[PDB]
């Protein structure tokens, strides 16, 4: 196995529940997502860090294992155009578990956004044999919230 | 065959004329849209209801016949936050054809929502050997609006 | 080959920059963006306009060569509604290279829009034997962004 570890705290919640289509439906990769409870985007990997959306709400990371991720705060979140989001990473970085990615205002962005719900997706879906989803409270850069078998 | 009777009332639109590049490019799946003229969003077929989104405005349902649909009402709508829709059924319910799903404000919505386009899709479109698209007015859970071939 | 000429003026920017998930991550089909600099739309290929969006800041398009291609002004541009696009072109016309599609204002636009991003899809990328993205300053109707091997 190949571990995912939580970007960021909060409750796991599932992918189907994030009232987004392109979301819910899993049209980007599968995954968990979650409700955020504090307050920076950490690396749940260790591996190298891809893209960084200017808006600084969403990046992407390939593990060294081979898994690739990609990691949205809130629904719709572009409207903010950054307003909320401090960017820690650099696009191409070289990160490790824990690492952080993004400071984020969680009051803020808590009372701006359509959702607060932060989707956690494997974009290789197609190089996974199995996909595990674990539940409950997750702490950033400790607690594992999935599972998988490349 | 097995037929998809409206889950409301309208005109049938294409699903190309939705100005949503996830649904006009059949990203989801393939179907027709409706310019509701009504208020309740109805059971389309015999089934059990599967996902109701948090903000009231899109549900999925699996009929008994391996039929999976989604229905979303509007573009955008998850900015309204849940104004303007009550949602009657319950996620896992049983529902029959003709079954209110979610009610809806349609001045309300009519005048806050990008678009009260509201797309019928098919989500296994490779159950799919044959899909009929019908065409014209459609009232709430009487005319059939898609024909499917499995 | 197969040229594909910039539908609109300014600087060419990857796919993957573009901070909106259904474009960055390809979703719909793979190509470049264009940060805008103008103001017209224009055909990219000799054609038949396709689609057109009802709000007037998207459009399709298919190579008289069979390649499929989609256009998208900016980033959640249904929101203006229309606002800032004249439509010049109708759905089903027969286009040349540098034939106005649409007309849009762009100093309007650029300041209500969440963004102004532009990107220049292929649709039928399974149709796609190679594609060469150029990069920099591209301008209407004369410079090539991609180029392709059917």
């Amino acid at each position: 196995t190949i571990e995912i570890i939580a970007p960021l705290s909060g409750e796991i919640v599932n992918i189907e529940d994030v009232p987004d289509v392109v979301f819910a439906e899993k049209i980007v990769g599968d995954g968990i997502a979650i409700k955020p409870t504090g307050n920076k985007m950490v690396a749940p990997v260790d591996g190298t860090i891809g893209k960084i959306f200017e808006t600084n709400h969403a990046f992407s990371i390939e593990s060294d294992s081979g898994v690739e991720l990609f990691v949205h705060f809130g629904i719709d979140t572009v409207e903010l155009k950054g307003e909320g989001f401090k960017r820690i990473a650099e696009e191409g970085q070289r990160v490790k578990v824990g690492d952080t990615v993004i400071e984020f205002d969680l009051p803020l962005l808590e009372e701006k956004a359509k959702s607060t719900l932060t989707p956690v997706v494997i974009s290789n879906m197609d190089e996974i044999k199995e996909l595990i989803k674990l539940s409950g409270s997750v702490t950033v850069g400790e607690t594992p919230v999935i599972r998988i078998k490349k």
